């Protein structure tokens, strides 16, 4: 399916008044927010920033999103996010994410996405190239 | 069978020239607050009964894009009332012309506003939809 | 400068949770984007929506905005929210905004906007349309 | 002085490929928080102390536009100290080339976090400043 393991990624953020509601808590749709940064922070370090992606004509696109809520953040919490590939398909690629609170490690929302990999310049479906698929289990090409 | 309308407006789309996907759930929450409005159930009575309703899941299905200034017409289905929650099942679809656009499910929870521990959905509420 | 009165344009919003912060009340930035969706509306009214503004190669771009808070707004209030043109320059508008609650008229934000208009191209400064210039205090062109 | 780096995501950015001019007073928003943290006010200290921060006026110019995927500079200079507020000054630089984006002036005001009503800075706080 797809292999994840070593010093498992996870991307630090902070909660600032932003990111709440009435309720004094993280709303619950920007979760997908953090998840969505995570991501593009796991591709940065695999070798795949912004210029990268389109000096290839790469462009990556949710096809689907859905979300677990658990537990509540609050106000300056920092949240430690995920980005595991679950499992890497021809043209698209599941993500199966953990949004966990750093003081304690409490599970606080769990996602998962469908992600299809597209041209860039007319968003037809594309394979996922070589390098990049190689890059999500160890990446020196 | 219930529709919400909504304008696009620029804070709403992304580089892409299109609704920024994350959106579309903005979208849906709105329409289920409305649906509970015109079943009764503003704000005012919510918290007038220490009712907050909290999301538990949710899932988002994209399939065609919307673009600045399209206007969309949103549902909210309740497809379930159990003791303690609610699922919704939602569309979205363009104004003009009817593609849908996204379509979604929700499991919401029913807590105390004061100590927002789970509780019943009242009986006034679950007739309001039955 | 530029004249304004009649039946006054306001605006119509509803406060949901995506706009309140940790506080209870509207996050204060969310005014701003209120205030932006006013003065699309007043450009509809006054025969200007999106596909006529890119029809004429037109676009409008904020090089300043100050906003002065007053008052909140909670969960589930309505916002009216006007759309005045103060200033009218060459290629260049001043709006003078404010967003009062429904239920009372209390002043809840007040907001001062320098517009510019631009080549949507090119993204070059130019004149308002003449036809523009008069909609905004009386539009049979 | 006090910088702070930032990184600039899909969210951040609309249909002309750049930043969305309001989302700048968030990125000066998140540096103010970040500024009174490193002298030593987290938001545990705040409401510890019964301290609420609301503003009460924000003004922004804006000079030049920001894409994804740049890192933005941000300052938080406090330029005055009042009895019961602050006035903050900001700027809002690309990081890789310095090239000034987008200038915030704010006044804060300082609340009882219980009842809303104005009060005085604590002394601390000042002393953090002066
Ligand atoms: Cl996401
Ligand atoms: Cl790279
Ligand atoms: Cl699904
Ligand atoms: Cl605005
Ligand atoms: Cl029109
Ligand atoms: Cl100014």
């Amino acid at each position: 399916r797809a292999q994840h393991g070593g010093k498992p990624f996870q991307q630090r953020f902070r909660v600032y008044y932003e990111d709440t509601d009435a309720g004094g808590i993280v709303y619950y749709v920007n979760y997908l927010k953090f998840m969505e940064r995570a991501r593009t922070e796991r591709l940065r370090a695999l070798g795949f920033a912004q210029s990268q992606l389109v000096g290839d004509n790469l462009l990556f696109v949710v096809h689907s999103a859905e979300a677990r809520y658990h537990a509540p953040a609050k106000l300056d919490d920092e949240l430690l996010v995920s980005a595991e590939v679950e499992e890497l398909n021809r043209a698209s690629l599941k993500f199966r994410q953990q949004v966990r609170r750093a003081s304690d490690s409490v599970l606080l929302c769990e996602g998962r996405f469908l992600v299809a990999c597209v041209r860039a310049d007319t968003l037809k479906p594309r394979a996922i190239p070589e390098t990049l698929r190689a890059a999500f289990a160890g990446s020196p090409d």
